[PDB]
């Protein structure tokens, strides 16, 4: 149903020249802190999904290098091929005002605006810039629409309210209820798809939960310690990123070691050693605070942990000692003593899948 | 939108004018002690007539509502009931699928749409919204009839509004997301979320006051709040009349007698300085809500509304006060790149139940 081809910049467009890519065409790009995937999507025969990308290295750490990138790409592709261009959708890591502006990044130099980009791959009225969890919610609607959800994402619990509304399996659908979508990754991402109970319309809602001040459990000294290294109040993100791993490591070896980054303390854990896993369950301690916080806030039917990291920690989840701390985490809410955090279903994404090539390419249909 | 209180007699009486004769909505505004339920007509020259009778909640029990229904059925003309081609109420309290209304704060019981009577609930044009679900309608209500700027009152202009609305701020909600607050017995929250696919607005409800709170520098007062209600404290403990009587007790120290949040507020209004302190430090607290709320939501403007809000137009005009409301929503280490500072603050200058509005607007999207 899902098919993303990466290529070269050279191999992509003598691809574009076959008979098969002789149709509609959407501009598609995936940025992110380091690299950014773009290129183009068609419709494919029995209903499928079809696209080619090249990826750009973000060397400058600069949001205006993609205008290069966009022109680069409209001289060396034939005319025949981006007069097919219907719209032009990308996102970026940070928030996004009237899909025109990208805000302020963590990673990267500059400001997205949309009104600088080539109207070749940006037709106007049919062109946009998301959030990349925007985006990814977009994504997470295309694999329900192709239904081949349990295909990609898997349950990790039910919750309550899974039942009252759906008579499906947890994790064949979406469901027509609220779905938060967290990454945990470079940055902590993070959006809503509200359900609109008097249309049965999901519609995807941006947020910044990384960036909300973390509430207090029992580790006022746990976050104070963090509080004198950043000289900030911690927020979620500072917990759940890959500098929060690196802090949470340097926390359990009590002592100087040779530097090991985020990767390496993932790997370790993935070996059996000790203190990478203490690691990562404090990392995941953190997560499903986000997540019972805004269980209450938001009142999800669904939380998907969505990203290439959700999907490579998988040895994580598999364990089911793991599992059921995250699961006593995240019921660990006053409001759990009414039900509130045991209503939501958490699932893992279990699958390698760009949501956000697929949320670019399903916000360019709406569009 | 003209509306009138009548008993359930003289409200039989109105409905067999001509004017009358038209096609009718059903709404309810329920909330702690009270309920207005009545009916709404489209006017001539596109005006909005509305004519409820107030019940008291004897009981304290949501499922009393269907006594009302009745006594409304049979105490009315068939001809009449006839005409109701949709029904909205509003509860205070969260709801799932506009048909479930969860377990409430104030009252006993769950609030059931499928236990309604068809004859004010029509199957397809009919919800039960969260009371700030029904004000943030109400909200969209107001912008559209162009008097945005008889009802709200600018506290301060955000860096957001200049950039996506041209029209002066307070003169109409504008083209960005608008949280609403209801500080009044609980503490109400709601987005009116603004698509940029569409210039389309969405009321999607929301429960903030039941997270918990994430400190500044008040570890010990946060901690006085623990120990007395044995729960880590949410905002709604702090920002509420329960959560002024608590502000009043902490100034006093024993030092005057104890206050109901009605004599404490009538008592700032007067000049008196502990009440005022008290009212400060109310207000810190929900300015902490909004500055929270303004990282993790991103709302062009938020709005203060209810009864409360524009009965404490005294303590809002006071410059001093503004000035140090003003300080405390940027009080977030996110303000240090402008977040807090992006966002417009406006309050309620003039009575009006946004509710009854908002089950009216509500109705309209559904038939
Ligand atoms: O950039 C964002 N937030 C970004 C999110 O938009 C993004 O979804 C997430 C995953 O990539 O990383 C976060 O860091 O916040 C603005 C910000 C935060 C910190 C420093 C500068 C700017
Ligand atoms: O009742 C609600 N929350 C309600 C909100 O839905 C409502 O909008 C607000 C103003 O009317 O009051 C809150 O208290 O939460 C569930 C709950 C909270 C605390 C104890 C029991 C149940």
């Amino acid at each position: 149903a899902m098919n993303i081809k990466e290529l070269s910049l050279h191999e992509l467009c003598e691809e574009l020249k076959t008979p098969a890519w002789n149709v509609p065409l959407t501009f598609v790009g995936d940025v992110g802190g380091t690299s950014a995937r773009m290129g183009f999507v068609r419709e494919g025969k029995n209903d499928s999904v079809h696209a080619c990308v090249t990826r750009y290295s973000m060397k400058r750490k600069d949001i205006t290098e993609l205008i290069e990138f966009f022109n680069e790409i409209i001289e060396l592709m034939p005319a025949s091929v981006i007069k097919r261009v219907k719209a032009g959708v990308i996102n970026v890591p940070g928030p996004v005002t009237g899909g025109a502006v990208g805000g302020p990044f963590n990673n990267l130099k500059g400001i997205a605006r949309l009104s600088d980009y080539p109207k070749a791959l940006f037709p106007p009225g049919r062109s946009a810039i998301l959030n990349d969890l925007e985006a990814g919610g977009f994504g997470v609607l295309a694999v329900s629409d192709a239904h081949v959800f349990s295909e990609y994402f898997g349950v990790m619990w039910e919750g309550t309210q899974w039942r009252t509304c759906e008579q499906e399996p947890a994790g064949s659908v979406i469901g027509r209820g609220r779905c938060l979508v967290l990454a945990p990754g470079t940055g902590l991402g993070s959006s809503l798809i509200y359900y609109n109970p008097m249309n049965q319309q999901h519609i995807v809602v941006p947020l910044e939960l990384g960036s909300q001040t973390i509430p207090m459990r029992k580790d006022i000294d746990y976050i104070q310690t963090l509080h004198a290294e950043l000289k900030l109040l911690p927020n979620y993100e500072n917990m759940v990123s890959g500098a929060g791993l690196e802090f949470h490591y340097r926390q359990v070896v009590r002592g100087s070691r040779p530097p090991c980054s985020a990767g390496e303390i993932a790997k370790l854990a993935s070996e059996g050693d000790a203190n990478a896993c203490k690691a990562m369950k404090k990392y995941h301690e953190y997560l499903m605070r986000v997540g019972s916080e805004a269980s209450m806030a938001l009142l999800p039917l669904t939380i998907v942990l969505v990203g290439d990291n959700i999907v490579n920690n998988a040895f994580f989840y598999r364990n089911p000692q793991n599992l059921k701390e995250m699961h006593r985490e995240a019921l660990n809410h006053e409001m759990e003593r009414l039900g509130f955090q045991s209503r939501v279903t958490y699932l893992r994404q279990k699958k390698l899948l760009n949501l956000n090539l697929m949320g670019c390419y399903r916000c360019g249909l709406d569009l």
